[PDB]
């Protein structure tokens, strides 16, 4: 039952749409970022066309083995054709490789899917300014107006200030920063460079950077623990059991952990500003919850759909209830009456 918002009217074209079996009509399959929601299905025994980007394309073929032969990178901010349909996929401003996708129907309709994304002002000036855009398929993930979190700047600037500080005051604090999903990178690279030194992890999770095209990524990260003075562990592991687990493993090298967990919207974040945001402490362990968002804020989306000013609007987060489905509507007919499209 692949549900039709997963769907491109008009075209043989799904997104996102890997864990319903072939879908009837489709030709070539999007996969808009490498976030296991949206990819959820696709394995090495997958035999159709998958359109991405690059750095999507690397981790296809990298972490989940898809055959090469199936796999059909596309460079950003250019005009392609697939099947007959001219398609141009922008930066989304989630994770890395993350795409918005651009579809230009033969009837004279355009489509733009978010996928997942983080609405920037910037977005305003990409190849969207060009466009009349007809239906929209949005990234609802925050859409109500209780949504507020920092700027990624700010948390950033938070993290490397409460990271320099410990450790200078502490040389033997261990720092360790929570991650699963791709996306977020930015903290533990920001603090290690603050801290002057590499970030250790895993073989698994080394791997998966190595497909990302950062620049310099070798100067950055590593596989040797005992060189790094901030380490990657499983999200999971964020906790006073697991940091303590992971103190032991270190030979007493460290005798303190500060830990990071980057989290999107906490209710926390309703009562709390960014400079006011303290950690929960075990005897020498810390852990620090910090709202690093790789998803638009409300006044993020309603901005940037103010400005693209659509015809139709079909989201694709919080479709499940009615409840969620009726307040965003009401959002979007504020939003509309507001700009006056
Ligand atoms: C369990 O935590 C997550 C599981 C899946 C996803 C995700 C994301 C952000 C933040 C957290 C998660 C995300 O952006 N996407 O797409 C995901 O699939
Ligand atoms: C199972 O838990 C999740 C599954 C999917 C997603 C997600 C997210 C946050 C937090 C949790 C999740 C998110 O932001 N996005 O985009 C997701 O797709
Ligand atoms: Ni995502
Ligand atoms: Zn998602």
């Amino acid at each position: 039952t692949c549900p039709f918002y997963k769907k491109i009217p008009g075209t043989g074209f799904t997104v996102d749409a890997f864990q319903y079996g072939v879908v009837e009509g489709c030709t070539a399959y999007f996969l808009t970022h490498f976030h296991s929601d949206h990819y959820a299905g696709l394995s090495k025994h997958f035999t159709f066309p998958v359109y991405c980007s690059e750095i999507t394309g690397n981790l296809l073929k990298n972490k989940l083995h898809v055959q090469e032969q199936y796999i059909h990178p596309l460079p950003l901010d250019t005009e392609c054709i697939v099947n007959g349909v001219k398609v141009v996929l922008l930066d989304a401003n989630h994770c890395p490789g993350a795409v918005m996708i651009l579809f230009y129907l033969p009837n004279g309709t355009v489509i733009l899917h978010t996928g997942d994304f983080r609405a920037d002002p910037s977005m305003e000036r990409s190849l969207l300014a060009d466009q009349k855009v007809h239906m929209l398929y949005l990234d609802t993930t925050y859409c109500s107006p209780e949504y507020t979190f920092p700027s990624q700047q700010e948390v950033i600037r938070f993290a490397i200030n409460t990271a320099f500080e410990a450790v200078t005051l502490n040389p033997h604090a261990l720092v360790v920063c929570g991650t699963y999903s791709i996306g977020k990178e930015k903290v533990f690279l920001a603090i290690a460079d603050v801290l002057g030194s590499k970030v250790g992890m895993s073989q698994e999770k080394y791997k998966t950077l190595q497909c990302l095209n950062i620049p310099e990524i070798n100067s950055l990260i590593t596989t040797d623990m005992c060189s790094s003075l901030v380490h990657l562990l499983p999200m999971m592991q964020i906790n006073f059991k697991g940091l303590q687990s992971h103190l032991k493993k270190c030979g007493g090298k460290y005798n303190q952990i500060l830990a990071f967990r980057p989290t999107g919207w906490t209710h926390s974040n309703k009562f709390t500003r960014i400079a006011d945001v303290i950690p929960q402490t075990k005897g020498n362990i810390s852990i620090y919850g910090i709202p690093y968002s790789e998803h638009s804020s409300y006044l993020e989306m309603k901005r940037f759909v103010q400005w693209l000013k659509p015809q139709k609007i079909i989201p694709t987060v919080n479709v499940g209830t009615w409840k969620s489905r009726s307040t965003m509507e009401k959002y979007f007919r504020e939003w509309k009456l507001e700009a006056g499209y």
